[PDB]
């Protein structure tokens, strides 16, 4: 149980006991879905310390998400960054996942959010076993969802919002119920957008391709991989991608804070390339894990020591 | 405050004290938006009694919403109907708004959503006219939103789901920030769909028009008004409606449990007809209120005495 | 040259000599397309008199077109109805086409549209069969346009507006350039909408079909024919029509004030039915001309004597 | 009044008196919207002279607009360039605005433009005070319109045509009626296209972004700014932009002949960046005004001395 | 094998031995997909005889399919009807499936189809329940496909054309590969259109619902069922249907010549109603089989004895 | 006749006599459209020899097309490449058009392709310029089709599939029936996609434009021309292109195996630039024919000697 645990949660300005982090059922966000959250990793680094990965960019996006919804957050970025470090430190955590969430309180329950408190909470918990290059060598099997990805003037897709993930859950459940590892979603035009919670990449003829920044979230892992790709001399192309363009690709993979860099060996029971992790995916995977493990000089400023 | 009140809330099989109806901040629905709810009204009827309006139909829709999401609800329809009546009775309410809500608990916080408790809670409180008393009698000013209504293969629009209402909030806030009473949303094709929390009707040449049951919710108030219109010998036509078709209509109005029957006297600063409450609207509105107040011989079974 | 004529034109409150009806080249509507107009016919009736067909309905739509654009017209409906009768009378026309137009003057030439005079002019001239006397009896050859019909949230399709007809010109010119009589336009979804300046009907298995009132103008001739069809015991169905649904139709025809009721005997070089004017088209065509010629007692109220 | 002035207007081959530039009300373009126009600025340059900005490019676009409509213009580019200079010179103008317009005459008033004279007129009038960098230091407040931008197979959006601006007026009136400075329009897919009469740019992470050349007009100010940006070493990216991508941008601005380079400090009541003019926008403003004032070494060929 | 068997096939005017009905690999339709076919059943009637169900309507549609493609068929409807009867007779079949097919021959292999032979062949064989015999009585499990149903201005969906069924194969293969019985396809807007080879119906609150005749084939079984429904006093409604509208329907079923009337007990692992063949479905299914077996006098003219 | 010829056809593993390459009319692909094919040319090279142009890429794409449809091809790429060379050699062809085709056999004729034999055949014949020799030199006249290009989630557009060409035939017939040389198709959004059997390019201000790889085939000739353009120092830009963007372009041309590099001098009766073959088109066309004729050392590896 996530609720019944010893530990500390940061809530509305103070560290409180984990179990005391509670709200009433007539909370606006529970009923109407307007809330925003982040997903952030901390890694044990090669020198023995713990560092949060791209803390600044994640916290900037968190506040930008609230700003999209015109949610006045009673804390600045500097405060929230320190608070996230606090949560990791006081829970005696090393390799872990941080979940900041900002939501709308229980003062009034009309559609209008006007007059409700804007709450902020930050919790963290241990990550599972470290996978790395060795643990993420076998690709996963993906299914194209029959549910369509968010429309960009119905949902604000640059916001990492609570309400958006009903779509993700429906897509993810469709895939796993028929034995697949994850879903891949097409946008309203039938072009590949992203996974249920991950951005999508393919490789063809030594070049890295990814859907243009249209209906998908502006992933921080996505941005990380694109930067590492260019730095390694690999050309990156953003374009509209069809599903059969994926079927015929040399390699493919997912990126996300939780997913890191995860190879896709199969889509809709079409084997991707040779069916193993491809060489470009491997290269980017190693560049990625070198960065998050603090074995990279070029990107030291992406790690925040606890 | 909705949290800080005296009274009883029905939750997971029993009446608890109002303030005790709490959840952890790591509740699945708070983060990922998959929950379902209903809006139901109890009315003080002409005989001095209290009666819930179309309880069965609302409870049926609540379980169907959960069914669409494959959420297993640990209570059947008969139990939930009785629970709603219990809430109204034990809180000694003469008239109220009921809010049943079904959500996903705090046992685990992945998108993968497996193994979480399916919670159910029912609260009720006194709540006046959603769009105001002056609105009911004189009509309101409405603004066509620049936010687009839900796409039917992205959101499951037949389910009244928590996550869906980010879109309603964005639209409603856009309208009210510029001084309008409510928003009207167009679907992805540019046709009138509905209000942020209301089904939409217009009147033209003595006939009642409403958008076909496409991108909009299958409103129970909507269904009520259509039945009353047919019983009054008024022809009802379901079609695709353009915004300038509304600009030139004889009358227009909103329907919903909270909004009841609210006239629209103006859309996008274009006066609707004569600019007041039109004769067919007033006719349907009065017929509606005669039903909920228990003054009609034809629809007694739409009312459940407490 | 329709500028160089003898006669009277009603302009801004009074009858003036035809040639004096002039405007400056820095007229707002000339540059920015926002103006509204009507097409109205006066017929020689069987009693030797002249009557305008559905004057009230056309003048109502004209003012509603202005209302859609929030153009404040300096004259009421009674005044404009009389003025149109005045124009027919003072030009000694036994039968004619009336062109009322409302436009935005030359006081200021920004998009700001603020403070310009709202002008109104009415001219009239003899005008025979828009698509030919032969076309009326034998039917015409139509080409589906490669230009798409107006989107209903880009253009306000219920307004008969100046700026809309660029689309009609492009479609019409495409058809006639390759030797066809008229163009047929599909909407943004690829369903049949209407002709470049006519509503569309088809007949199949003794029933009359027409596109639903979606992206097409609410034609008065369209309404006229629908009514006459119902009165003739013919079932009328409004639906989304595909182009190959027309190819395989028993009959098809156009309606409009200029086009009256014009049979379509061929679409995209597919012969419609037998290839001439079909029986149900002929019955509806004859019912139509009986009405405008004042041989029909049931619809005398549709005719206004000069 | 634009009509009642002393001056000279070039019309159909020669300078005539301003007030004599008249046409009949039965002019085809007044009724049907197919006409094309340009907006061109002349600036007082640093050496005391007066020069038209990108006259050749504007006149090329004027003739291309007519060519798109298959309007045979009875004058070549060289003649029209000389006439525009003639109009500035003979009206004794310095800083001013030129308005060339090509339209369809009054020989026949069917939807068919066949047989009608193709007219050309050029007028010009003084500009208000020079704003420059200092005068355009305040960003404006923009509202996303509830009206959708032109469909590229319904309207020919590369043509600057009379009929297109009904949509612009509707969007602009919607914004200004609620107290905003200008409208921003989304295309039929919900992506930012442009302002009602201006192209749109945003800045993020030191890079310049703009909607790809899809549903928007190929603005000459847009082209000017893109070129200056590249010459200043600024990366220019063309992509599909969402409205919340604007909400979260560092800077944004409009470009247009009249608007020059105008910063945007707010969209839909979301503050853009810090709410002031950004450093990139200022740099591009400076480069732009250095060019139009004739103080640029690289782009003298963009100015035509009167 | 379908090729290797004893019997007779009608091909291009004459009955030939089954195995002799061959064509060259360089056959136009084989490479370019433009061919048309039909599915027709003969049943063993209750009097011992054999009758083809709705031969006239199927043969009319066959020629209309050809007409849509402008394929000149060298045989009239009378001849093809007789040919089909001969095929059933000369193969001594008491009950069977007829497959007429019209295709473009091997004279030329450019895209430009001109100058090729238009071939016609008619074969027949005994064929059981298309979706299984157990499915007819107990209902089948259906999966919403991730492939989108034909666009009505890309494909001519009223023609039963060879090339259209790549889409059907892709959807059907997707469903069967994961253990479902058949696929359900949504149109380009996300609404339920039809199965991969079946029209679709749902039942709710005593009424019969089916997608409007938009992107789906004008099914003859669909038409049969609608007629029988109306004759049974069951109200029939054509509308746009969402997938979650199916999830919450009382009943659902497929119709087609091969599939006859097939109940749907489950869609996307959501149980439909009580999870069995519903009462209305049962009533319409029995009405259907009574008609095709010649046990109903009302529709004798739908049967053609061999 | 394509059937009645002397020579050898490679079919299912061996060369057979041309006329013996036969299939049964009850072949799955003939009825349901799922098959894939290629177009490949052998050129008489400058040394008097004969070479297939980019045999590897075409054969790679052939198998990728099969892979998209999950068609298990009983031969590998090495075998198919050698077979194509065999067909040219044994037929004693100096230059020719090669047509490899993979289709689904005649074991079963249900929608389900499981489990029919996957057949492969390869024929070759002399074939001149697809769009004419004069067309290659002076450019052709093109008409924009009123038929819309394939939707990327209805058809798998990266597969060169038999079923896809009903659309091409319909577009191409529409163009030629009215005296044009070829059709140009817009995608479902109104943007230019490609010819009926050709990729599309335009030239503007020294730069080369082509629609992005979205709804069109990933043509190999397209790829070749892009590569040659970059080697010649010409910038290549991929973007969304409107039809009026073509109207106003400096040059335009088609590419394809059959069509080679064919200039377009006219679209929709708008002259493209000078009305003749433009300089950039001539340079690229010349560079192309240099490569396929074996006159260029840079791309010898694209040629496979028979």
């Amino acid at each position: 149980s996530m609720a019944d645990r010893d530990g500390k949660i940061w809530m509305d300005g103070k560290l409180i006991e984990w179990r005391d982090a509670k709200i009433h059922v007539l909370t606006h966000t529970l009923h109407y879905g307007m809330g925003v959250f982040e997903g952030v990793r901390a890694y044990k680094t090669a020198d023995g310390g713990t560092a949060i990965f791209r803390l600044k960019e994640h916290t900037k996006r968190l506040l930008n998400s609230a700003k999209i919804f015109q949610m006045d957050v009673p804390f600045d970025q500097e405060t929230l960054e320190a608070a996230q470090r606090d949560v990791v430190r006081e829970n005696k955590l090393e390799s872990c996942y941080l979940r900041p969430i900002i939501w709308i309180g229980s003062e009034k329950l009309g559609v209008s959010a006007k007059g409700n408190t804007i709450h902020v909470a930050i919790a963290a918990w241990p990550w599972g076993a470290y996978l790395g290059e060795e643990g993420l060598a076998k690709g996963i099997r993906v299914k194209t969802s029959s549910f369509t990805r968010h429309h960009v003037n119905v949902s604000m897709v640059r916001a990492k919002a609570s309400g958006w993930y009903v779509n993700s859950i429906l897509a993810n459940q469709e895939a796993t119920a028929d034995g697949y590892d994850e879903a891949l979603l097409l946008d309203v035009d039938g072009y590949v957008s992203e996974g249920s919670g991950e951005n999508f990449f393919l490789v063809n003829r030594g070049k890295l391709y990814t859907p243009d920044l249209a209906s998908c979230l502006d992933g921080i892992t996505r941005d990380t991989v694109i930067t590492l790709a260019k730095e390694a001399g690999i050309e990156v192309i953003e374009k509209r991608i069809t599903r059969d363009e994926v079927y015929t690709a040399d390699e493919a993979f997912f990126t996300g804070t939780a997913a890191e860099v995860t190879p896709i060996r199969e889509l809709d029971n079409r084997t991707i390339g040779g069916g193993a992790r491809g060489p470009i995916t491997e290269k980017l995977q190693s560049a990625f894990f070198d960065v998050v493990n603090g074995k990279s000089a070029k990107h030291a400023d992406w790690l925040t020591k606890i």
